[PDB]
């Protein structure tokens, strides 16, 4: 089996990206956030607090033929970002883009923290990390890969995410015509629970590669690319009156300016982030300072490819026995 889902920006920076998923019989379509970097499918539902919902489509297990409640088991999430979400599960049918997956584990919100309240957009997040990570208690769940792998035609998803643009998910396997040249695979260690890989280095613009480590993880559900200090301040360096600001929380970098494009190394090969992809626009409505896509992992305590970088390349997730990360540009 395959399935191939459309994703699309929820707004006009490119902030997060939505997929349509179907649950429960008759299906109920709810608008996901595919996170790469965590391992749990929850949803918004009629379950949540009323006073923690704004706008967002709810999961009803009541109405769904196919709904049965997982007894007892409760899950809890905190994410690297500050925001939280927790409730109880049901198990029910989850279709994306036309791949059926039975049993599958929902785990819908009692509670969510204001940043999801906030986003009217998102109606919970399907969770594309290792199944370890997963918080369910006492009995962890398979995320929706995982359950899915073993029908599929090869073990596999990719992400394509769009610039101010649709983008695909597929599962199952490669489309050859989404992206240009070869797809240079590179190492993945599991043994934190994320699609974690090395870069080789990176470039600012026209200048030189440096030949350099950065471990670093791939993550869907972040916007930004966060990597070391050293190389961050690297790039801003040439950007006229960049800066790092403590009052906005990272560099920003005035609005008349044209940023300099990132590259990063896979192997061999090179992956280039278009100067505009690190535009963020305005810190606030109608502000002269722009904040910028690529920040410190300072503090973060890991490097973090977000949409920004992942956006520049088509990439595959290899979940063979031993995963490993591809990357083409496109």
């Amino acid at each position: 089996s395959t399935g191939s889902a459309t994703t699309t920006p929820i707004d006009s920076l490119d902030d997060a990206y939505i997929t349509p998923v179907q649950i429960g019989t008759p299906a109920q379509t709810l608008n996901l956030d595919f996170d790469t970097g965590s391992s749990d499918l929850w949803v918004f539902s009629s379950e949540t607090t009323a006073s923690e919902v704004d706008g967002q489509t709810i999961y009803t297990p009541s109405k769904s033929t196919t709904a049965k409640l997982l007894s007892g088991a409760t899950w809890s999430i905190s994410y690297g970002d500050g925001s939280s979400s927790s409730g109880d599960v049901y198990t029910d049918t989850v279709s994306v883009g036309g791949l059926t997956v039975t049993g599958q584990a929902v785990e819908s919100a009692k509670k969510v923290s204001s940043s999801f309240t906030e986003d009217s957009t998102i109606d919970g997040l399907l969770g594309l990390a290792f199944s370890t990570l997963n918080t369910v208690s006492p009995t962890q769940q398979k995320t929706f890969f995982d359950n899915a792998k073993a029908s599929l035609d090869s073990p596999v998803f990719t992400a394509d995410l769009g610039y101010h643009a649709p983008g695909t998910y597929n599962f199952g396997f490669i489309d050859t015509t989404a992206y240009t040249g070869s797809i240079t695979y590179t190492a993945v260690s599991t043994k934190q629970g994320f699609w974690e890989w090395t870069s080789t280095g990176y470039a600012v613009g026209s200048g030189t590669f440096k030949s350099t480590s950065i471990d670093g993880i791939a993550d869907t559900g972040t916007t930004l690319l966060y990597l070391p200090a050293t190389v961050v301040s690297a790039y801003w360096a040439q950007v006229s009156g960049a800066k790092s600001s403590s009052s906005v929380g990272g560099y920003v970098f005035p609005c008349s300016a044209t940023l300099p494009s990132f590259t990063f190394g896979v192997g061999s090969a090179r992956i280039v982030i278009p100067g505009d992809y690190i535009d963020f626009g305005p810190i606030s409505t109608g502000s002269s300072s722009c904040f910028g896509g690529i920040q410190s992992s300072a503090g973060i305590g890991i490097n973090i490819f977000g949409d920004v970088a992942l956006k520049a390349a088509f990439v595959v997730f290899n979940g063979a026995t031993t995963p490993t990360l591809g990357f083409a540009s496109k």
